[PDB]
């Protein structure tokens, strides 16, 4: 059992998960003076089918929007990949206040939230369960979210939260293309990393967008409005779910720009 509280939070994660102190841990601080431009990086190509949208689930520490991943209807290609990767999920991370909330930071700057759009290597592997722990198994697009104007594209997601207010609650969530949440420029950083929460597998090639997306202070309050408790128990709001940044351990962050 793990979380983002005092006793079960990021600090204690190595007790159950020793890879927490590994050499390919996420998230990281992207230092733009220390990044290395790479001319071999292809553009990011996302092509999602809105019909693959499936379900929204309250997982206690966060909420997930899951996607049907039986075929290649919704794929990521390009960037640093020769393989095609299949969309399975998106979710968010946020903080207790507007001051923090993102997982990744750029030149020490914390943003208010972060969108993760996650994919698995369907070219090399047969399932998410198989891919999830492979070095080249996962591809996650990270988009930093800056507090400002209300993001209208965020609407269908925020509206759906009313149906999944407490832990374990789930509801159908259909006909949504999550590339509509992505910024207009897909200029990016890329580095070898991990899942940002248990089980923390070093299976993720991160794609971090240069361009942020907006979110209002009230849209953030909707995230924090979700409850970590089961129905009938007294309310425990999901205040924050971001992991602190991790030492790069000689890894190199590549820029596409
Ligand atoms: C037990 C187990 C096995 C396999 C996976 C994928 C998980 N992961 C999750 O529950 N969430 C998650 C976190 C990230 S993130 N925050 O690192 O971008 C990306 C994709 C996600 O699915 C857990
Ligand atoms: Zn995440």
């Amino acid at each position: 059992d793990w979380g983002y509280d005092d006793k079960n939070g990021p600090e204690q994660w190595s007790k159950l998960y020793p890879i927490a102190n590994g050499n390919n841990q996420s998230p990281v601080d992207i230092k733009t003076s220390e990044t290395k431009h790479d001319t071999s990086l292809k553009p990011i190509s996302v092509s999602y089918n809105p019909a693959t949208a499936k379900e929204i689930i309250n997982v206690g520490h966060s909420f997930h929007v899951n996607f049907e991943d039986n075929d290649n209807r919704s794929v990521l290609k390009g960037g640093p990949f020769s393989d095609s990767y299949r969309l399975f999920q998106f979710h968010f991370h946020w903080g207790s206040t507007n001051e923090h909330g993102s997982e990744h930071t750029v030149d020490g700057v914390k943003y208010s939230a972060e969108l993760h759009v996650a994919h698995w290597n369907s070219a090399k592997y047969s399932s998410l369960a198989e891919a999830a722990s492979k070095a080249d198994g996962l591809a996650v697009i990270g988009v930093l979210m800056k507090v400002g104007e209300a993001n209208p594209k965020l609407q269908k997601v925020l509206d759906a939260l009313q149906a999944i207010k407490t832990k374990g609650k789930r509801a159908p969530f259909t006909n949504f293309d999550p590339s509509t949440l992505l910024p207009s420029s897909l200029d990016f950083w890329t580095y070898p990393g991990s899942l940002t929460h248990p089980p923390l597998y070093e299976s993720v090639t991160w794609i971090i967008c240069k361009e942020s997306i907006s979110v209002s202070s009230e849209q953030l309050a909707q995230f924090r409005s979700l409850l970590s408790n089961v129905e009938g128990d007294n309310a425990v709001p999901m205040q924050h779910n971001n992991r602190p940044t991790q030492p790069l351990k000689g890894r190199t962050v590549r820029a596409s720009f």
